[PDB]
């Protein structure tokens, strides 16, 4: 009953931020940044809220603006990016996960994304917003989504600048690597947008590479 | 290895967030804002970085575009706000704190303020910025910054809108009380400031109160 309301603050041109908030871990009131992108009128979400709730104040605020919520995709399958899966549903606007992310929502119990992609890349809109997957991170299924029309970079729950974070379901062997090929292949970042902290830049990649590496070692 | 480098962001007409970060315990890489304050051409540290080296940054950076450093203000004992003091000291920068920071100071073996306040407010420029002490909260000692000609206040590590955070000083029984003062004679304000947080407005007030109380109760 005081859990702070949803923000919706532009970031960028046909590019906001939505910031949502939940506790669980025991970390307190967890805030979320996933982004919504404009394509013409078409809106799109970047992870979800969440929250059903949040999703609607989000699909709402956007829908009454003149903007007609065409899809959603979530970057892993943590409710982070998940949590409003169910909503859209529900209301059958299309949802978009990998298969892999499918798969770990099914395991987990968890509604799924009515559309899957798969593989390296995802043109969820040809030329303007791509998925793409480093390789397992944060968590097995983690992928992130350019902005080409402009240099953004959603790096969701992968980015984790000032150390790891929830690490349950991560692979961390794996995740140096998958960070390093993210920093090559998305050098040219503007914005850098992490699903945990503030907005930054391409270094936010080499501070990931940093802190994945450190748990390496930190945990051998 | 590589932590992350400090930030000097302009947020207003003489008024500036210092970002700066160390890992803290098993809290990790933690971020620290705090302000820079210009009168005329005199400039007024809101509180320190953690380290000499980030004092010394954002000193002859302001130095270096005009403006003489006329003071430090350090918001409480803690190092998030009083690491610079012994870099300023050993420039004969003025540094202040309050009595009460001071003595937690001096019990931690810690290099005091050179320059000693008291009571609720203090005018360390007056009609310019104020010191306010709320009461016992994140710590004992425990001050405000108000800025009246820009409406702007900082909270400091006392505003925790997330969860309180560390309270091995914290005094949660108080804190309550505290922030209900600091709402109250604090409404006015769009520009709250929190220590380790995104910049926020007066709903932080509600939020800390709210934080406090429920962290009132899951201790008892
Ligand atoms: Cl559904
Ligand atoms: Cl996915
Ligand atoms: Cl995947
Ligand atoms: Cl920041
Ligand atoms: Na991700
Ligand atoms: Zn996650
Ligand atoms: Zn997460
Ligand atoms: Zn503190
Ligand atoms: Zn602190």
């Amino acid at each position: 009953e005081s859990l702070p309301d949803l923000k919706i603050e532009k970031l960028d041109e046909g590019v906001y931020v939505h910031t949502s908030f939940e506790e669980v871990n025991g970390w307190g009131v967890v805030p979320k940044h996933g982004l919504v992108v404009l394509v013409n009128a078409e809106a799109y979400l970047i992870d979800t809220p969440f929250t059903a709730k949040d999703t609607e104040k989000l699909v709402t605020w956007f829908v009454e603006r003149g903007y007609k919520i065409k899809g959603s995709i979530s970057s892993h399958f943590h409710s982070d990016s998940t949590g409003g899966i169910e909503w859209l549903n529900s209301r059958s606007i299309p949802t978009y996960a990998s298969e892999l992310t499918n798969e770990l929502l099914k395991k987990d119990g968890k509604v799924q994304a009515t559309n899957s992609f798969s593989g390296v890349n995802y043109w969820l809109v040809k030329n303007k917003i791509e998925v793409f997957y480093p390789g397992p991170g944060h968590t097995p299924d983690n992928v992130v989504v350019w902005l080409p029309e402009r240099k953004i970079l959603y790096g969701g729950c992968f980015i984790k600048p000032y150390g790891l974070g929830n690490l349950g379901d991560a692979n961390i062997e794996a995740w140096p690597k998958s960070a390093k090929l993210l920093k090559s292949k998305y050098g040219k970042a503007k914005l850098v947008v992490p699903s945990h902290s503030e907005v930054g830049d391409a270094s936010l990649l080499k501070l990931t590479l940093e802190q994945a590496v450190k748990g390496l070692n930190e945990s051998k």
